[PDB]
């Protein structure tokens, strides 16, 4: 017996956690149809390995936004990880640093982004939303340039909270010694003034009035539509995160992979595109990038291996997805990045 | 535990009625296969949500032959509704009006229309056959104009009843105490007569007789195929409700929302199509409008509620769909109903 | 409770028959994909139901080879029916005269053809095997004749015996007191050589070597593809029955009603073509007619019947079916087999 | 009760070897898809079987590279047999040759090439890998060519080993007495270093490079793209075998069946083109033919066989194999492999 894949970990989580803590991670929307669909429409994808090519050393490394990393697996920003483990976002930064690769911080972290910088060097983004009160935004953001994050992830899908029934049904709380540590400290409990903080008439106006309080780089999450990925070019983004939040937003939007390809066909190689969403082997990882994709990050598979086995846990989830990588780029007949091709995949759409 | 969604209700509904009563509520045609196929059809519809959009505020506001309503979610004829609690008719007619909303009333209903009408006031449409004693159709019309109804649903899909199985092997029969009360009063135990008055020789001019005796709208309710819509407008139909009978009569009928689209098309934009089964969510009802679809209605979720909850259960669907569609719009990008594109939505059939 | 369709028999037969019997009627051949794809094909075809047709009166007799029968639901050729009850064939030979139809009698019969003509009058095919004693075979053909039999079935594809596992495990044995009546009597225990009388060298000339011995129109039983209907045409066939001998013999061949217009466009209206397997339901009578087929023949539902109920179970199947058939007729505006259409279905291949 | 398919095999062996050993020979990679889609594939390729032909005498024979074989079935190279019954090797050796077959011997038996060819006279095809140190690889073909093995099957699917996670929870080793016997003898425990051994530098020069020590024909197993098998031709292969390797090394590779007509395309006639991989039955045995295939090869079905009944067992599957193709041959019209033909089958994807 032994761990041997990254999706075993939501049962140990599951086997150890509160219902509404287990409940709260693992839900999607309503129906959670597209949920499923996330993790399913990978199955619909197939390989074309070419055989008897030197892969003897395989170059997993990457530049995302001049910064040059170990893979093209990054960690996508989660939320209140403290309630998952005690460490929470200090395991999960202590981790991606040691695996070589990018974290992307969340302002309702249970941690805060100068927490998060002591653990020590590493490359970091900031995941943000532009509240009513613009001014507590531009104090997050300079409290981030301080710490040394690299990037503002601006998330664009969630003018309104989705309907995680199971969280209606338990009457989700946070637990009572877990803080909003970003929200501590600066000019404004804290869990329903965030909430209710959300500011619904955003638009691509404010996208711009984003880049008049910052330099950093801003990248869009929860772009899935060719139109949109346009309008995120025009408009400055830095690159485009080809999302659906993890299915917990609007059910029976497409599952991300299905997505992509329209999304990175939009961008016209003007920006980077990345995908997160479902993404939990190496097999999942190969086909993104051979979609597009310059890159993908991940969520659920976290908290998860976080609840079951703290930082060791996110350490041996960040290897198995390298590894199972590495194998698949190998039989797959690809020494470098830049070796994936579209002719190496073969779409059920195709 | 709380109640999160209105498919929940049939549960409830299930667990405290009789079989006899549940299964005449609850089943389909035969096998059920077109039962199964209204609610799975809708799965395969995928939405292509727009975002930063401001969508603070969503307004579901829509006028249906000349009445302005609060939403464009009404109330199908269901039957015997006191069968389900002993306020039936009743408590549906006051959560109707106070949701601001439109409800047909059966024919076959456990209380008059007359009774109906001093709930208070609200929009209300009567559904009525075109039975043998053409006479007694006429007393029925008469009654239903002076009682305030706006407008009379013809329903053109039951020349015979369909074998809806349990019913046989249950020996379905109307409990004792209740009573068909639109027939009780004019001139013509109930259960026998009724069934057998319907006159299966019906045909497109008797729609211009129904016309004759009433300056109500006349909405033909049963319509499926491109063909019979062009003859509904050809033959002054007010509007076409495109429904299989919520899969009671003729099985392998495809899902209303599949055969939808053909009949918004033969319609040419001159009379207002609607649609019926299966609906039991907003994303439901967002794709049927996204569609073409001017409105829809609803009919098994108002008797299960009404079995769990009476008039609270009725009002709770109500809510819940409106809440669900509201949230669907603004996750969609739309704020109000002239916003919802076919661009928005993306069929397996595309 | 009460039995309310076909399939219904299946159960209560199994529950009563003896494993090995059961067993012999329902296996198909090998892994039984083609069984179950018999019955699942009819549900990838939806009807288009034309609404205010004046459906008072339908009419389902039909002229089948000059003769006018009551449906065009004919009974197909089982074998050994008396393992199932103890009247057997002539339980099936009373129920059939009395639904007003056609019986195929099988050569295997546990009952002769003059056994089965004294039940009373009625019009009756008669299905066989050109074995390798042609003497056998003409005076079979005779004896037919002078039973007032009205046409021969010729089964084309059973060269070789499928393999049903079922039978292998069970070790299959004809109960002592039956015997294949047909055999008994005329110039060749009765189980062994019968089936080592198989003539594996049949090609269509031996078609045109029956033709020379008898009078009586000849059904070529077990045509699949369009170039062996082209064939049966060009060989005097007076009709083509589209089988796969209800998936006995070679798996993986498609559900008759899949393959049944490919069949019926070779044969360009020239002689009737038929169908059987799989047909359980009024609505697959519907899609079959709609799909070309002159009429259909029911196996399984006799012998299942049979064991249920005697000769009230193959009344009450035959009953049953009529009654789906004309409901069917009515819901969909067919007055008549006439008016039955193309237009009047879609299939899943369209 | 009496075994009447191959797939029957597989439980007696699990019921009877242990875990460890049962999951090495059963399991795929990683999420087994390609496993399942091996077998279900061919369940997507129906016949178009031709009636009245004589079928009298059926031929199977063929001439594979010059050799004439009793059947297109041979056996597919697997390993350490002896872990299956004690004669391994043994066993399937005389069950290949009084089948009249050929058996691909691997490097990794348990058995030595020549204690395989004292068994008895057959022809025999060895299987091997261009290790690191290729004097090692000189040494086993020249003691091949001594055994009289009649060619080479290069395997160039394994340039790393697939994660076939039940071995890495069992912790899969070679059981004390057994040996990986053609390593015994020669110039290089055995189970690390051979595994070690594994060459990834591997490419088409490495081809040539066999083709300079030996004058046997070449075979290239794992070839699964229509550019690799016009490299594979240009290269001088004498055959190539469309392979997954049983779905033990790149997960998500389609099925052997479906890829196999695009590698038949590719070759253009110029060299036979063999497969292996979910065949289980004499249908799927006709519809790799059928496709274009000069034979195909097995590989599970022997170590279950041999487990649950040692040779006896091998000589059932290859006899049930061959009944079940002969008669599928009959049933489709075919008189001689010649015969078979694209027209016989008719595939999903048509
Ligand atoms: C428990 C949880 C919390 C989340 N918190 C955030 C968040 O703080 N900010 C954000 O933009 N997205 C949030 N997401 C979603 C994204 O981080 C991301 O799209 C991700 O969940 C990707 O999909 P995966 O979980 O399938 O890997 C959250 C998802 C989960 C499951
Ligand atoms: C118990 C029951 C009674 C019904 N009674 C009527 C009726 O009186 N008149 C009518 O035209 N349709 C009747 N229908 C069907 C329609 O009201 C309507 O098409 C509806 O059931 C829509 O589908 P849904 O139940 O899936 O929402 C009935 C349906 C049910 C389940
Ligand atoms: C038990 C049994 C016996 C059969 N015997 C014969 C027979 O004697 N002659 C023949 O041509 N076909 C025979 N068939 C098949 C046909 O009569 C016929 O194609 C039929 O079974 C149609 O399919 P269904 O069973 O799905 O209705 C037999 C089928 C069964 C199940
Ligand atoms: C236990 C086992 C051992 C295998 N050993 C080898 C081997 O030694 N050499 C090789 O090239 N392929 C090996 N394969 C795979 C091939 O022999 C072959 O492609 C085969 O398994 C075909 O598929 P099937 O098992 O579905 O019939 C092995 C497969 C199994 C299940
Ligand atoms: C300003 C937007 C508010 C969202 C923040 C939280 C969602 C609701 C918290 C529990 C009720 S946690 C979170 N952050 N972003 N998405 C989520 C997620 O849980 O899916
Ligand atoms: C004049 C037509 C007669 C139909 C009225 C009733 C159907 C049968 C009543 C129970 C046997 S109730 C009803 N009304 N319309 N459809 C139904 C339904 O139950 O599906
Ligand atoms: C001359 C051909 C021999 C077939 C006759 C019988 C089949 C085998 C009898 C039990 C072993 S009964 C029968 N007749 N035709 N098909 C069948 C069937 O059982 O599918
Ligand atoms: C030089 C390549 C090494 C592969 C040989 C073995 C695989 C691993 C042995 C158990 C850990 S046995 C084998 N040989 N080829 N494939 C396999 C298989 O088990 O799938």
């Amino acid at each position: 017996m032994e761990i041997t894949n990254v999706n075993e970990y939501e049962a140990i989580a599951k086997q150890k956690l509160p219902k509404m803590v287990y409940d709260y991670y693992a839900s999607g929307a309503e129906d959670q149809w597209t949920l499923a669909e996330n993790r399913n429409a990978f199955s619909r994808i197939l390989f074309r390995p070419r055989i008897l090519i030197d892969v003897t050393n395989i170059d997993m490394t990457t530049t995302i936004l001049g910064f040059k990393i170990s893979m093209p697996i990054m960690i996508a920003p989660t939320a209140m990880q403290k309630m998952a483990h005690p460490e929470g976002e200090y395991a999960t930064a202590r981790a991606a640093s040691a695996a070589g690769t990018i974290m992307t911080l969340s302002s309702w972290a249970t941690s805060s982004v100068e927490e998060v910088a002591s653990t020590g060097p590493g490359i970091r983004f900031f995941q943000l939303y532009v509240y009513k009160d613009r001014n507590v935004v531009a104090q997050l953001v300079r409290r981030a340039e301080r710490a040394g994050f690299k990037a503002i992830a601006l998330t664009v899908d969630t003018p309104r909270l989705g309907r995680r029934e199971a969280d209606i049904k338990n009457r989700f709380v946070l637990p009572p010694f877990l803080t909003l540590k970003n929200f501590e400290g600066i000019d404004l409990g804290l869990s329903s003034y965030v909430a209710g903080q959300i500011d619904r008439s955003l638009s691509w106006k404010d996208v711009a009035w984003l880049q008049t309080i910052t330099s950093l780089p801003i990248l869009v999450k929860g772009v899935i539509t060719a139109e949109d990925a346009r309008l995120a070019v025009q408009h400055g983004a830095a690159g485009i995160i080809v999302s659906n939040h993890g299915a917990r937003q609007l059910d029976y939007v497409p599952a991300t992979i299905m997505a992509l390809e329209e999304v990175v066909k939009a961008a016209q190689g003007r920006i980077p595109v990345f995908l997160d969403g479902g993404v939990r082997r190496g097999t999942d990882v190969f086909k993104a990038l051979a979609l597009g994709a310059a890159g993908v990050f991940i969520g659920r598979p976290v908290v998860f291996s976080l609840a079951a086995e703290g930082e060791a846990g996110v350490k041996k989830v960040l290897q198995m997805m390298r590894d199972e990588f590495e194998l698949t780029m190998a039989l797959s007949g690809c020494r470098s990045l830049k070796e994936i091709s579209r002719s190496h995949i073969a779409a059920d759409w195709d």
